[PDB]
């Protein structure tokens, strides 16, 4: 049932933490899952520190919540920020020091594809407005997998591109009017984009929206809680219906409302 948001609720903690090295990071679940997981299936990856390559991977969702991993992979090249996404059994993240997206497929721990994204800003020249190199951003949506990122041409502007899952081929590419540096994380619910405007708010909203079906740019006024204010990571999945957050040590999931 697709729709604009129109309401999110509370965050809600589902796993915090322990050490310096979960202050951010990223978590997931994959809205397609692909044997040998299931939709309880969940990802967890402390993104602190410049030699990031442990993917935690947890069977069931109690595991997540309480103990310790059912694996860990040993990522083949360190991981950049905490734009990463699970989709159709494979990882997607970005190479440390670089604009190349890479293609991790979980069950083989193979990498399947890379590709530059052509012209992206990276580590620095485009991130989100809390830093961290989150100039590239990737996003699971009804539709399917897309990147969120910046270019010179775009002037700091969010564009956003349709990726084949496949191979990583750019299937359309659209651009806003949304500095990326001026907003703290973004996400596509039904091909919309919506931005979120702090980060260390308690009192944050969701503040624009690009609606790439129809090109209408949008402002709204959503109450966001950053209930730990520091909000290093938020993404949408679409099988749960969703928010998925990381907030300063915090593993947070955010229900929402949907016109
Ligand atoms: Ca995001
Ligand atoms: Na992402």
């Amino acid at each position: 049932g697709c729709g604009e948001l129109v309401w999110v609720g509370e965050p809600l903690t589902l796993r915090t933490a322990e050490t310096i090295t979960g202050k951010y990071g990223v978590w997931m679940r994959d809205p397609k899952p692909t044997y040998p997981y299931t939709q309880e299936t969940t990802w967890r990856i402390d993104t602190v520190g410049t030699d990031v390559r442990q993917v935690f991977e947890y069977d069931l969702i109690s595991q997540f919540m309480q103990g310790y991993p059912s694996k860990v992979h040993i990522l083949p090249r360190p991981l950049e920020s905490t734009g990463a996404v699970v989709y159709l059994g494979s990882l997607y993240f970005q190479g440390a020091e670089s604009r190349t997206v890479i293609r991790y497929e979980l069950n083989t721990e193979t990498v399947k594809a890379e590709k530059e994204i052509p012209g992206a800003g990276y580590h620095g020249q485009f991130p989100y407005s809390w830093g961290g190199y989150t100039d590239i951003d990737l996003a699971v949506d009804e539709a399917g997998l897309w990147v969120i990122y910046s270019t010179d041409e775009a002037k700091g502007a969010i564009v956003l591109s349709k990726l084949n899952p496949e191979n990583l081929e750019l299937e359309q590419t659209w651009e806003t009017n949304i500095r990326k540096q001026s907003v703290a994380n973004a996400f596509i619910i039904c091909g919309t984009l919506y931005t979120v405007s702090s980060y260390t708010s308690a009192d944050a909203t969701v503040n624009f929206a690009y609606d790439t079906g129809t090109g209408i740019s949008k402002t709204l006024t959503i109450p966001f809680k950053n209930r730990y204010k520091y909000s290093s990571m938020i993404d949408y999945n679409p099988l749960e219906k969703k928010l998925f957050a990381w907030d300063n040590l915090n593993m947070v999931t955010y229900d929402i409302k949907l016109s």
